[PDB]
């Protein structure tokens, strides 16, 4: 029976009528119009030749006003600074399509759409999962940096990441919104080195219950795991801490499966299900959110 | 090494503008609205007394246009109609914000993207590929029949699918907009007989390339197979015929592989991937077509 489980991204028309190009000399890439600001990363501001240890704060002093040009194709700059790895340019045109927006960085774990841009004209949507080592899967190429990644609750958009480089793994990463790094990668064109990945335990406890809600229980027993006793085993066997939320909860309540036999399942099964399948698949999957399973399966 | 291939849907926000809410008595659902045309499924006109055996044309005759509702979330009807399996709605406003479009219906192995819409509200996006059974899978619960789904060349919305019904078995199906049905299903909550599945080859062939591009060459072998004999092979190994395409042939050259060698090692993984995996697979994955492949590497 197909569960309906879909790799599913939010409706990306709202974030569309914000995006804008940025060009600053030769380098030209994606920014985000918000009212009177655009948002990009700030090695828009450096040329190829010194992108290896580029020296973003004389780089600024450099730049007027008339050093970055903003088109929009799906504008004067009257301002500029730099916030963390970010340039906050000021337009004088109010962006007259901006979402409510919030700005908050997400946390591994959480999954949120990516609207991949081209010289600021969107040209597709994805969803992805923020990895415990703080990169992203997902298609990147050339020319996708400022490409904005986001969720949605209400009427309200948060943004969470703007794209910025692509790993030697084939992985990405990308800024929040305050200017940090996810990761604390540096925007330099150098070879970063990513920790680590890890199971995201509290989405493979999710996909557990879709497959329950689905029809498919075999691998559930009377024997159970405490929260406090998984996590001290997921230290030392590359599972995330679990950390429960009503999201999860809503899922034991209607399945009647209480969270610690599904801890013990995976401590069970994360060598191999002997044979068997869950939800199609012979591995524990970790990119469903209990809110994935809340909102498709119920 | 991440390949980089992933499940991309297109942009979303031309076709948002198009949806809205269509109400007739105690049922609702979603419908498009294009110009002066509100479209949506047929089964709006059913009550919950009779989805087993509607008469659809009797329940279109009992209409009026004031037995219809439109309203749009993110207008008055004037005209109905009925083709195939949808209801042609003529309302009084033309939509303003009505997309460069044409209607298309989509072939088994194609891909297309889905707005998933609730109550008139775009909820989410995904994209499916339509089955060789003309069945797709996707996430659809009740309140989303209307949702749409739909390809792009250029700024060209191509509108090919509106969602109708669940099968027994969770899989999906909906009508082109010429009013048939997808697979000949019929809209109404009968068991139906669904043909199985097959792998669509022309998608395997692509994920091979996509893995030679990405540095898995492992299945590679100069043994060839030709198109006939493995088209011959398909029909009793539960695959579809191999048609070559530009968009396939690009991607030979860009790898330098030829069409043959992989499908000589698409009998052989079929046995088994025998202890290695392909794009952290272990199976045969036919849901990326060569056009994903040649835009996203
Ligand atoms: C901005 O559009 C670039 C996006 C990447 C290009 C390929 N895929 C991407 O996601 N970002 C960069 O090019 C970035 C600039 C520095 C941060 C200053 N460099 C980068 O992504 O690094 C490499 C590998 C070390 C990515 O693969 C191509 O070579 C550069
Ligand atoms: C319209 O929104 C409905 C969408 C389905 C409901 C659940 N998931 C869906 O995709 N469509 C229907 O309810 C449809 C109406 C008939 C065509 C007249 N019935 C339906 O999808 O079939 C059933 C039973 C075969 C699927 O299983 C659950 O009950 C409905």
């Amino acid at each position: 029976h197909h569960s309906g489980l879909v790799k599913m991204s939010h409706p990306s028309g709202d974030v569309e009528a914000c995006m804008v190009q940025v060009t600053c000399g030769s380098m030209t890439l994606n920014g985000l119009w918000l009212d009177n600001t655009v948002w990009c990363p700030r090695h828009v501001m450096c040329p190829a030749d010194q992108l290896s240890d580029p020296n973003y704060d004389a780089l600024l002093i450099s730049m007027t006003n008339h050093s970055f040009s903003v088109q929009k194709h799906i504008l004067r700059v009257v301002g500029h600074a730099m916030q963390g790895t970010l340039l906050k340019l000021t337009v004088d045109v109010a962006n007259p399509s901006t979402p409510a927006y919030t700005f908050t960085t997400v946390k591994p774990g959480a999954a949120f759409s990516v609207l991949a841009c081209y010289n600021g004209r969107p040209t597709g949507t994805f969803t992805v999962v923020m990895r415990p080592n703080y990169t992203i899967k997902g298609s990147f190429l050339c020319g996708s940096c400022g490409s904005v990644g986001y969720t949605k609750e209400g009427s309200v958009i948060n943004f969470c990441y703007m794209h910025q480089m692509e790993l030697a793994n084939g992985t990405h990463t990308g800024s929040a919104f305050d200017g940090t790094m996810y990761g604390a990668f540096m925007d330099k064109q150098v070879h970063q080195v990513q920790l680590t990945d890890k199971y995201c335990s509290v989405n493979v406890v999710a996909w557990l219950y879709a497959a329950i809600l689905n029809g498919c229980a075999w691998f559930v027993k009377p024997n159970r795991t405490s929260v406090v006793s998984f996590n001290e085993w997921a230290l030392a066997n590359q599972f995330t801490e679990f950390v429960g939320t009503q999201s999860v909860d809503m899922l034991a309540v209607k399945t009647g499966v209480a969270i610690e036999q599904l801890l013990y399942a995976i401590q069970q099964l994360y060598t191999g299900f002997q044979g068997k399948q869950i939800l199609g698949s012979t591995m524990l999957e970790d990119e469903f959110t209990p809110e994935d399973v809340n909102m498709q399966i119920m």
